[PDB]
């Protein structure tokens, strides 16, 4: 008979005795809000900055025996986001904002619906800029462990506790990928109850790891490292004698060394610890000026040393060509093992 | 007599019984939403970001039995923007936002206008800038599919229906042109109908399929990668003997494909699979090297090897030199007519 | 006596039954609206994303009989904007808004004034982002045609109807000066009226022409490109004999070349068409790399070719010689003086 | 007794007739609001946009008879912003404002006080982002010209005149430093009377001086400009003869002077006027390759030109070398010369 | 029994005579408002820009004497934001604000709490993005001192003073880390106490002291600056007649040396002081370039200077080879003693 919006205004109306500035079950026992996202768009991992924009969707669940409503005879009643500032609603926050914004586009993006026993339910859609410390200490092939934890504002642990729902705390969109990370599965649902000076704030995160994407780095970087060393190695099948060849060849590996270092630290942070992607670099730089050292080694015989007195100048250099033919995929291969099995461990 | 604004007062009032937090058809059958839009402006279409910049008029369509009058003389009745809180409307929304806003000068761009029977004409300005993903396995040959989808948020597929109307679901403007992509006119329209844990929810989305001008990158790209590979052909059409002219046109290719190497992956997304600008030009890197070790293969002759000892010199290179002229064509050309209809046929 | 908010207060009013909804002359002849704008800004015109930013001051004038006053002894009422959403404003926009904004500091920059007649002057003060379209075939010596278009929103045809005013549609402020384009004062004045599916609505454009700066282009570009070519000449006054000097000035020309060729498309889009600016360009690389086979020509007779043999290996030498001296300058001065006579009457 | 917001609510209100929407001295003599600013932030002075951000309190004061209390037994009463828009304000506004904002944080940064005779001082705080025209012609030389206009937007001028105080109309504030200018003293003050076709509109405008820090372009473009010219003549005291030596340290110095002017024009906008640090650079490009000509003409002779054949051979020679020793500092310091003190009277 | 939102309607509102215009203790002693802030985020500090943004709690304490309830049974009476304009609160800004905004999301991040004898707590979250001038003099080794600072906009001295509270004034977030900076423990807390021409104004500083990672620019800059002067003294190890490779491997110090001197100052101000990354750097450049002499001091002996003749030619170059050999560490580590021990005690 009567419409649920007139029957609702009576029920949280000046008659009735409700206010919408106290909390249920005051001077009692505190309000239990469980909560739960829906993760819509994830990504933009910024690294200069150290942050993520995440699109989400809040979903809150508390008790309001206010609101109980006992004769009227449908199970849910839905209130359109225009009466929505006239009940309480928690005062939740995220303790690292760093901005974030409300979606009104045709209609407030905002739901809210009341059971028969005063079960609340409020959905609302968040996009946030949130704040997450950078971990770079191997840096293509680290794991990212990024947070997001929600807390009250206003209310101690004495009246207001949120928690995770068992239901499925965290609900990620069906085909929500990322262009450099993997999101795992594995999500950790813990407490960070915060301790101030003006009270004991109550707070629940959500743990997110990612994985980065390989498969990039390895194109642009361990590729044209890997083949200027073998490029590096061929440079010393050129002929015996002082040749200008090797004058170019040596350059030839310089001028690519220095150019795949140019572009190496393009997009990182200022961290003062030195991460991976150098690491392999600086080994591949010193790789390649050994094979300048080569040449040394060449004009080292060849202006220091007829019959007897030039076989010994070729059976010195030859000594050491021979010795340095084997011994450069020896000091590589052995690094190289090194190198990877230690992060395949970490 | 009466004007329709004092006559809408009165139809849409306090008086009347009309509530606008209340759906059309209330207990009943579901509201059927018919949707259309205009699209004004379209593009900047980030890849960095994998989104992009759209500007629409969205038209909505529903009928109110509400607002159905009867004795007025008049066929509709338009209703300025400053009463457009006093009527239902659908609350619509993108599932893929990522930000949007009004457009508000000199007055709301909005529109709303109501039949007799009480069919409701609900047009808006917005502008989106919707995320889609970028699938860039073939990049200057793809077809991106970037989409849009429409979606109630508070009510129920029980409560509420989208839909595209069968008279022209999309119309794009006149001159709407884009700078790096063609829009084609095949335009898929279907449904997302989503299912979350608060119940499910109606979905229309139309599809856009944006193919790219290849003819940016053909003159920046494909031809200086040409050029230089009939550069390092050319260079063999020196001497006979180890010129030092081989020296520096075999740079001469290096320091160009290194060149054209450096702003190549310049405005482009960290993705880990392998793309097609590169498999082109890591082809054209290596057919630079294969002219340095031709110059090799000279110097491979030269410190190896008086009628009878200079005649075996001349007769081997010559035999590598007329087999590595013939070759270069031969393995540019199977390759090249291997590529490109690859791509013609994907 | 009465000060004239107190007597516009009565006559705009619930008594004397004015309506801000409803246009003046209702269910009569349409709303005769006339427009003109003062440029006070102008610039920042974007190539990547194709539009410009202006700021303009936004004129109106249209006559409301019902504003009419007659006994009141002052020529004209001037409205503050605090109580500017009290009578009917024509719902003007921008068809290529992009965003856009009112200017708000320290008061509502907005300006409203009626005469005895009711002759209504409505002044706002607005910054627009506006899109135009950029062809750029000829990039350095084109006239970019900017357009902004003033369109009704829910009005159509029959009610509402913009003109320009004759006595000066667009006024431009006094030392409106841009960094890279001269504003030509011929503005071309044309209707742009719609037709959509809704109806038909009335719209007004102006056109702005817009000529380059050709001498900044001039000087990072056209003199470095054109010295390398002299560069490139001298070069071949050099000694007869295959010198190494032809070594060091061909990559000369060749590291100056793709210098110009590198910051050369630094801001631009991504056309698929090729502009001028390289067209000029793409001539000075293949004018560097002829003397590069200059050479070669060198080398081709130092290697090929005692009193008989050696006369012929100068003067066949000199033969190509003399004729490659005079005909740089043929090559080149013809195709100067067909490029830029081109451009002159384009 | 009774308190100043209860005594003002009186003296302000529906009662006693005052009416906010109406100037002072209405009917009569114009309103006289005399202005000064306080100089908060400065700077941020963009070149390519032209126009430079500033952060200042917009002090006003003018006189209003219908706000004279006398019988209240304090001097002030001041007046919180909360009931600010309850009393007359000018309607100042700045003609070349580009975007600008209050400050709001905590409260709204805005000051009003009422004195006992009527004088009303009003003080707010905005940021402003001023548009400016830079002329570069001699550009690290240069003494920029960004000023200020303050101009009322509704008011003409036989109602509301703009002044500035004799008493400091602009403040400074105390350690405001520029991070590459410096704001001199003389502050130009002076009027900008507008005539539009509306009517004619009061302006007063302050002018700044910026003279910038020429430290940092000559640390890293003049002695490096500077240097190489001076490797370029230690370059010439090579040995005699063609050495290879001259063709390394030939493009050592082209090396450098393209690096210096690939840098050069980094962060500058497209003026078509030529500046001044090109004009010393240009110098400086020439001036490396006068020796790159040196080279040319010791190879004039060693291919051109036995007792009696060689004494002419070096004889030529060294009259070429000792002239070319001397005429380099010559051509310089002559150059130097008349490079400074041009701009040191200008 | 009654619940605090009805016992506080009737301690603020228009009963009991409450006015929240007027601050506590009117006509008598001033308002002594405590403040101290806890810092949740901090960072992104720009030094183009010169300023930092940053995430505070700011927590304010009062005494309200007409908020002193006695005969409500509770110690503290919370306070939603709704009701948040209804009673008095201090007007604080920041006096180098550049930029500030609220946070506003699922509630106004704002908390009010009133005690029994009327002692109020507020506290918001406020970002700021504050501006402090950068000192640069000594730029990896610096100890940058960015301040905050407190200021009352409408309240004199004798009406409202602030003050930093003994217990904590600044609070710290726990894992509160830089990517660049260490914030120093020792935080300065005093008065700023600004005279302008409007009166006198209180405000209360803190001072944070911000020293950087020299870990990254020692990684980037100081270990390919000493490898390369090291990859100096290696090359005059070198035979000792004049070889071809001292060219190369004089250059190939020289083609580092400038690209590390590239991008050196990436993302630096233009300061026209001289900062230290380049007077290690400059230093760095001139011992490339001494190399490059030590090959004409090898040339000046080969072209200059026979059993008599050809042994003062060896005997005079190594009297300058050893010398050559042993002066560069000579110079260079008194330098590098001199640079460091400079920086430790400054
Ligand atoms: C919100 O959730 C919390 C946590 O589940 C609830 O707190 C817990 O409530 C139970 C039942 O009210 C308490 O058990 C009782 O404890 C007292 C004292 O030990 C004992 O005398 C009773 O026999 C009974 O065992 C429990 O102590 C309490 N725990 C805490 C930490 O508060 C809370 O009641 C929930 N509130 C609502 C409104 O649902
Ligand atoms: C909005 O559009 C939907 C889809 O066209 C309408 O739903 C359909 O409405 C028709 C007629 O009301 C239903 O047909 C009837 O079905 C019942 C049960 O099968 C049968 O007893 C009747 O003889 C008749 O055939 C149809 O089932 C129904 N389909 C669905 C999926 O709901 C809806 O009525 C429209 N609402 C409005 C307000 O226009
Ligand atoms: C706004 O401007 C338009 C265009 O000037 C006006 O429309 C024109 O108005 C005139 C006079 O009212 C019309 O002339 C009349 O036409 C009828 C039918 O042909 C004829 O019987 C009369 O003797 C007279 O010639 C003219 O047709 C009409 N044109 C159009 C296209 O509408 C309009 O009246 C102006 N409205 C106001 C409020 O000023
Ligand atoms: C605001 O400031 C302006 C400029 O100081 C004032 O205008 C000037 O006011 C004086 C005195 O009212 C005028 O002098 C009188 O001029 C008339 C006509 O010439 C003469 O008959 C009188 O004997 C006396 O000399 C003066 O002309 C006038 N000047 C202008 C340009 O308006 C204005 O009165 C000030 N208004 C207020 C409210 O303070
Ligand atoms: C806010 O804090 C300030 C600073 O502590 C207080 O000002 C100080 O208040 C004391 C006590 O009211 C004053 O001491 C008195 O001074 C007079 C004159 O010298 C003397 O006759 C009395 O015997 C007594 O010693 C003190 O002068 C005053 N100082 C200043 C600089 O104002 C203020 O009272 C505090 N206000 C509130 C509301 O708590």
């Amino acid at each position: 008979p009567m419409p649920p919006s007139e029957f609702l205004d009576k029920l949280m109306g000046k008659v009735s005795g409700y206010d919408a500035r106290i909390r249920p079950n005051f001077k009692g026992p505190p309000v239990n809000v469980t909560c739960n996202i829906f993760i819509n768009s994830f990504g933009s991992i910024a690294e200069t900055t150290m942050d993520y924009r995440v699109n989400i969707f809040l979903r809150q669940q508390w008790n309001d025996p206010r609101l109980a409503y006992s004769e009227y005879p449908d199970d849910s009643l839905d209130l359109d986001p225009s009466m929505l500032d006239s009940i309480w609603k928690p005062d939740l926050f995220f303790a690292n904002e760093k901005g974030a914004n409300f979606h009104e586009v045709t209609t407030d993006n905002k739901l809210l619906r009341i059971s028969k026993n005063g079960n609340v339910l409020y959905s609302i859609r968040i996009t946030l800029v949130l704040a997450c410390p950078m971990d770079l200490k191997n840096f293509p092939m680290d794991v990212q462990t990024c947070i997001m934890q929600l807390e009250s504002f206003g209310y101690t642990m004495n009246d207001l506790i949120f928690e995770w729902d068992e239901k499925g705390a965290v609900q990620v969109a069906d085909g929500l990928t990322l262009p450099q990370f993997i999101l795992k599965e594995e999500k950790d649902l813990r407490y960070c109850t915060k301790h101030y000076n003006t009270g004991k704030f109550t707070c629940i995160e959500a743990r997110f790891h990612l994985e980065r994407q390989m498969g990039y780095y390895l194109i642009q970087m361990y590729i044209p490292s890997l083949l200027i060393v073998i490029l590096s190695w061929v440079s010393f099948w050129i002929n015996m004698d002082a040749a200008p060849a090797r004058v170019g060849l040596g350059i030839t590996t310089v001028l690519t060394m220095t150019t795949q270092s140019s572009g190496s630290r393009a997009s990182l942070p200022k961290v003062s610890y030195v991460k991976a992607i150098d690491i392999w670099m600086a080994v591949c730089l010193l790789f390649v000026f050994s094979a300048l050292l080569e040449y040394a080694a060449v004009n080292f015989i060849a202006r220091q040393h007829v019959e007897e007195m030039r076989k010994l100048f070729i059976s010195r250099a030859k000594r050491i060509d021979t010795v340095s033919r084997v011994a450069f995929p020896l000091v590589f291969l052995i690094f190289n093992i090194f190198y990877w099995i230690t992060y395949k461990i970490i």
